[PDB]
Parts: C-alpha cells; sequence; structure tokens
C-alpha cells in the first residue's frame, strides 16, 4: 500500500538477526507513511536499506541505533510528528552507530526533513558521523516546538569536510551539493510559520506542515492535521450536522487523513474516529457483515475476558499459574497471550507454581485474540499447539515488539496443530529455532494474511525436505496438501467427509461399527436403538423415529430400549403403563 505500521522494540536486540532485515523489508517496502515509530536498529555493515526510500512521513519517533551501515537512505522523509517520543522526549534519536573497532553511519542526509512537530533530537556515540552540527535545527522544529532539546554530541574519530560551496547558507545534512539544508521556517516573513521563500507571496497556508508549492491548502508538502482528499484541513468533516442530520461529506479520522471508511482491523467510534481500542466502558459490535464499531454501554458493560497488556494485566509479562484460570470459558480475549520460560519454570521466591500442561486446557474455548500470541516456551510433553485448536483469528491489534502477531521461538514442538487458525489480522508471524518442527510449510499462510506487509519469517526449524522424507506430510484426504500437523485431524479443509473433527474417506452408511447418516459432508450417528441393516441404510436422521428398524422395542413411532412403565407426561397425573408385544410392539397395560 502506502500507509504502514511502525514498531516498538526500542533498543532491544532482535530475536532473529537471521531474519531482522527481511522484517524491515516487509514492513517498509513501498511504505510512504509510517504510523508509529520508525526504528532502524542492528543493521549490519553491508545491508541494503533501499526499501526505505519512499518514506515521507513518520507519525511517532524515528530511532536509528546500533547499525554498522554507512548510509541510511531516508532522503524523501519530510516530517516526523512525534505523537510518541523516545525516552519520552526525542522525535529523532541517532545512537551508537559504530563497530567495536571503518564502519558506522557517516552522514544523516535527511535533506527532505523540514518538520518536527514535537520532541527534540538526540545524537550520541556516532564516531564517523558528520554534519549533525550543521543543521539549523530550529528551522526544522515547528515554531511552537522551539524549546525542544538538542542533545547532539560531536565526538569523532574523523575530520569533517565543509558544507559544499553551493550551499547558499552554511547549512547541510552531508557533503554533497544535493544535501544542502532547505530552510522553510526561519526565513519566513511575519506571522508565517512555513514558506517556500523570503517574501510573503511565498507563505504557506497555516494548515501546511513542512513547506509548500504555493499559497493554497492544496499545495502543502505535508498536512499539519488532516488530509481531506488533497486539501489540508484543521478537522475532518463531521458525520452529523446540526434539527441535526447525517452528513454525506462525513469522514472518519485515521492518522493524518480523512477516510470514507475505517481501514481493515480498525473500529469506528460514534464520533467518527478509527481505533485499535475502544474508549472505556464501550463494547465492540460486529456489524453482521464485516465492520466493527465502538459503542458506549448505556448500563453496565457485559463481563469480558482481558488478556495481557489490558486493564489488570496491563503490566503482566506472561501467562502463569496465578492467572491461567481467569481464562476459563473465554471465547474472546481482549489483549494478548505470551508464554515465556518463566511461565513453565515458576519462581520459588514468590512461590509461583510452574504452569502445568493440564491448566492450558482452559484455552480450548478460545476462538479469538485481539492482540498477539507469543510462545517462547512450551511443555516438552506437548508435541503441538493443540490447546489452541479452536483459535480462529489473531487480530494483531497489539503486536509483540510492535511487529509480530504470532511468535513461536525455541520450542520443542513437532507440528503446529493450530487447525482453526484462519486469520492473522495484521503483523508478521515469526517461527524460528524450533529444531523438531515440521508442518510449517504445509500451512497456506497467504490465506491467513490480510495486508501485503505481512509475511511469515522462519529459520532454524526442520528443513521441509527432511520432513518430507520421513512421512511427515499432509494426510492425503486434506484438500490441496494444506494441513497443520500429521494425520486426518489436521486438514485446513476436508476433501471428503468429517466424523467429528476427523477427515474420512467414507461415512458408515453401509459398513461400520455404529451406523451413520450423511448431512453436509458430516458423518452423523444413527440412534443407538436403530437396528443396523445388512442391505440398506440404517437410519436417515438422528432420532429414534428415524431408523429403518428397531434393535429392541417400539413405542408408537420410535425405537426404545424399554417400554414405558409408569411414565407421566409433563403436566399430567395419568402415567403410561406399557408392555412389549410378542413382536416387540409396546402395547397399553389393561390396568392403571
Ligand atoms: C561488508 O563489506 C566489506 C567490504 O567488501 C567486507 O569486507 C571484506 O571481506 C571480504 C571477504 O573476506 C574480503 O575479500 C574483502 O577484502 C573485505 N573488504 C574490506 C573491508 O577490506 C565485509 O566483510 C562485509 N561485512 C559483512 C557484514 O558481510
Ligand atoms: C493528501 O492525500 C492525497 C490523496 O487523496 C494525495 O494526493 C494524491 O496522490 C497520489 C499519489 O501521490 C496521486 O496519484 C493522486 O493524483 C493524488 N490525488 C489527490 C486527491 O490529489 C496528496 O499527495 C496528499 N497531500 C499531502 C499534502 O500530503
Ligand atoms: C566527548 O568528549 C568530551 C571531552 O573529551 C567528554 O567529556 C565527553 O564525555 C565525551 N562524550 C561521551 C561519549 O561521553
Amino acid at each position: 500500500t502506502q500507509v504502514c505500521t511502525g514498531t516498538d522494540m526500542k533498543l532491544r536486540l532482535p530475536a532473529s538477526p537471521e531474519t531482522h532485515l527481511d522484517m524491515l523489508r516487509h514492513l517498509y517496502q513501498g511504505c510512504q507513511v509510517v504510523q508509529g515509530n520508525l526504528e532502524l536498529t542492528y543493521v549490519p555493515a553491508n545491508a541494503s536499506l533501499s526499501f526505505l526510500q519512499d518514506i515521507q512521513e513518520v507519525q511517532g519517533y524515528m530511532l536509528i541505533a546500533h547499525n554498522q551501515v554507512k548510509r541510511v537512505p531516508l532522503q524523501r522523509l519530510r516530517i516526523v510528528r512525534g505523537t510518541q517520543l523516545f525516552e519520552d522526549k526525542y522525535a529523532l534519536a541517532v545512537l551508537d552507530n559504530r563497530d567495536p573497532q571503518p564502519e558506522g553511519l557517516r552522514e544523516l542526509q535527511l535533506r527532505s526533513l523540514t518538520e518536527i512537530l514535537k520532541g527534540g533530537v538526540l545524537i550520541r556515540g556516532n564516531p564517523q558521523l558528520c554534519y549533525q552540527d550543521m543543521v539549523l535545527w530550529k528551522d526544522v522544529f515547528r515554531k511552537n516546538n522551539q524549546l525542544a532539546p538538542v542533545d547532539i554530541d560531536t565526538n569523532r574519530s574523523r575530520a569533517c569536510p565543509p558544507c559544499a560551496p553551493a550551499c547558499k547558507d552554511n547549512h547541510c545534512w552531508g557533503e554533497s551539493p544535493e544535501d544542502c539544508q532547505i530552510l522553510t521556517g526561519t526565513i519566513c516573513t511575519s506571522g508565517c510559520a512555513r514558506c517556500k521563500g523570503r517574501l510573503p507571496t511565498d507563505c504557506c497556508h497555516e494548515q501546511c506542515a513542512a513547506g509548500c508549492t504555493g499559497p493554497k491548502h492544496s499545495d502543502c508538502l505535508a498536512c499539519l492535521h488532516f488530509n481531506h482528499s488533497g486539501i489540508c484541513e484543521l478537522h475532518c468533516p463531521a458525520l452529523v450536522t446540526y434539527e441535526s442530520m447525517h452528513n454525506p461529506e462525513g469522514r472518519y479520522t485515521f492518522g493524518a487523513s480523512c477516510v470514507t471508511t475505517c481501514p481493515y482491523n480498525y473500529l469506528s467510534t460514534e464520533v467518527g474516529s478509527c481505533t485499535l481500542v475502544c474508549p472505556p466502558n464501550n463494547q465492540e459490535v460486529t456489524a453482521e457483515d464485516g465492520t466493527q464499531r465502538c459503542e458506549k454501554c448505556s448500563k453496565p458493560c457485559a463481563r469480558v475476558c482481558y488478556g495481557l497488556g489490558m486493564e489488570h494485566l496491563r503490566g503482566a509479562r506472561a501467562i502463569t499459574s496465578d492467572n491461567v484460570q481467569e481464562f476459563d470459558g473465554c471465547k474472546k480475549i481482549f489483549g494478548s497471550l505470551a508464554f515465556l520460560p518463566e511461565s513453565f519454570d515458576g519462581d520459588p521466591s514468590s512461590g509461583i507454581a510452574p504452569l502445568r500442561p493440564e491448566q492450558l486446557q482452559v484455552f480450548e474455548t478460545l476462538e479469538e485474540i485481539t492482540g498477539y500470541l507469543y510462545i517462547s516456551a512450551w511443555p516438552d510433553s506437548l508435541r503441538d499447539l493443540s490447546v489452541f485448536q479452536n483459535l480462529r483469528i489473531i487480530r494483531g491489534r497489539i503486536l509483540h515488539d510492535g511487529a509480530y502477531s504470532l511468535t513461536l521461538q525455541g520450542l520443542g514442538i513437532h507440528s503446529l496443530g493450530l487447525r482453526s487458525l484462519r486469520e492473522l489480522g495484521s503483523g508478521l508471524a515469526l517461527i524460528h529455532r524450533n529444531a523438531h518442527l515440521c508442518f510449517v510449510h504445509t500451512v497456506p499462510w497467504d490465506q491467513l494474511f490480510r495486508n501485503p506487509h505481512q509475511a511469515l519469517l522462519h529459520s532454524g526449524n526442520r528443513p521441509e525436505e527432511d520432513c518430507g522424507l520421513e512421512g511427515l506430510v499432509c494426510n492425503s484426504l486434506c484438500a490441496h496438501g494444506h494441513c497443520w500437523g500429521p494425520g486426518p485431524t489436521q486438514c485446513v479443509n476436508c476433501s471428503h467427509f468429517l466424523r467429528g473433527q476427523e477427515c474420512v474417506e467414507e461415512c458408515r452408511v453401509w459398513k461400520g461399527l455404529p451406523r451413520e447418516y450423511v448431512s453436509d459432508k458430516r458423518c452423523l450417528p444413527c440412534h443407538p436403538e436403530c437396528q443396523p441393516q445388512n442391505s440398506s441404510e440404517t437410519c436417515f436422521g438422528s432420532e429414534a423415529d428415524q431408523c429403518a428398524a428397531c434393535a429392541h422395542y417400539k413405542d408408537s413411532s420410535s425405537c426404545v430400549a424399554r417400554c414405558p412403565s409408569g411414565v407421566k407426561p409433563d403436566l399430567s397425573y395419568m402415567p403410561i403403563w406399557k408392555y412389549p408385544d410378542e413382536e416387540g410392539i409396546c402395547q397399553p397395560c389393561p390396568i392403571n
């Protein structure tokens, strides 16, 4: 697309360096607006970072830390809004880009960045870096962001070449005549916050953010608040106008844009904003057909199951013996599930018992997670993720490290067993360091994804061709070779009939055990009082009334194990007394 979602990993090491770059690539390739924080970290010496080259806007902060690359190609980046700040104060943080000694970041080259709405700048520990002190920062910082901290270290093990002669003022982002700083704040006339030149004819509209092509609200380089189809405006048009009526111009706010409709995986509020999370004392209602909306509860909200990151589990790290039981009977969890080594080791200092595999069945009910699933430890006695057999959707409205809606890491599992998983609402799946794990590639991951930024990243599992030579392959009854584990329960779809959750070639219509009838490709058992037929069907439905014939006795039209002796109909005093015919037909007893 063009709008994408950033991350939230701060300075923490990537779990998967073998995969980190792929991740950055899948998140940012083609992306123009990052909603969230743009965090580029631990990029090695030779990485290609060219998938960053379309980024024109960061809504949160931008963090460039712990890389060895010499160049970070962000020359189209126009604005960092700073709706979130690093260390709660910096819109731009460039940290520790060096090697343990020549490598390390050399120039920032942010030659399009003409706007920082909120927060300041931190540049520290970057020993090859030049030109960090030749930016006029206060031109960059919005007029009312002028007191933003500038904490810019210039300790260097190299000599900086000057700003190229062609630079009209002595300001630049780098040594080349292309990296000249373009000034759009400090050079303006009067009460003009942003301009394209020194004259008032060059003033930008007040609703523009980084600069302009001309004077109009259709000529902005970026919108200060909201882009309403090519016009920057203070507000999106209301959904309702005042008698009060519906407004056919109505728009929803999504980021710095006015949208006709909320994007996938988002909820609509009455006031027409889009959220990942409802305001307090709301409920999520699924319009019958796809939509979800936030609606305030007139009386007390129905009791709901909160997972990690949410309400009283806001600060909780992991599912544990002290908390598993809060999930009994839960179909929907608002929040996330994470199972870490601590979950299964316990902690003898708090007295926390290790989580027993049996306790995990409290999840057999689970159909939906609004946040993420993160599994970093799992019992060795559980060969698969079968306790989540009925899990249908991981929404990924909250994501681990702000990137992953499904993580399985360093586990001993042999198969997945996630047999109901049909949807990863957003975020990436990361499945790595599971040395005995097969049936990863038998899953049709493209079918669970919902945007083109999502992918499965994988490494260190069992090679697929090594599984495929040991008979760990999809059962042959699974349609299209798609399955989640070995055997006939693990199909994504059955090509034939299902008996319970087992895929079978045939129902027991003529042959078999207890006899069966068919209904919607489903093997269903005849009543136990039906007599199995040697030649024909044994039943045509489930009830005692629906047998070819009775194994024991018959009462009116249904096959029965015993004749009624003294059975009283609901609201009657008169009991029925019967006895079986010589041919097994229940007849009325001659006495009451
Ligand atoms: C990144 O680039 C450099 C430069 O090509 C790599 O260093 C080279 O290593 C190869 C392989 O042995 C040598 O043949 C070159 O002569 C080296 N060049 C240098 C720096 O003098 C470096 O290994 C690369 N780093 C990564 C992350 O692979
Ligand atoms: C505001 O958003 C509009 C989208 O409505 C952007 O304008 C479109 O940009 C695409 C790709 O850049 C063009 O192909 C279309 O011709 C444009 N359409 C419209 C509605 O003008 C626009 O760039 C954004 N403006 C700002 C200031 O960010
Ligand atoms: C950079 O140099 C000065 C003076 O030599 C020193 O006091 C300062 O602490 C250094 N910066 C860092 C990385 O601490």
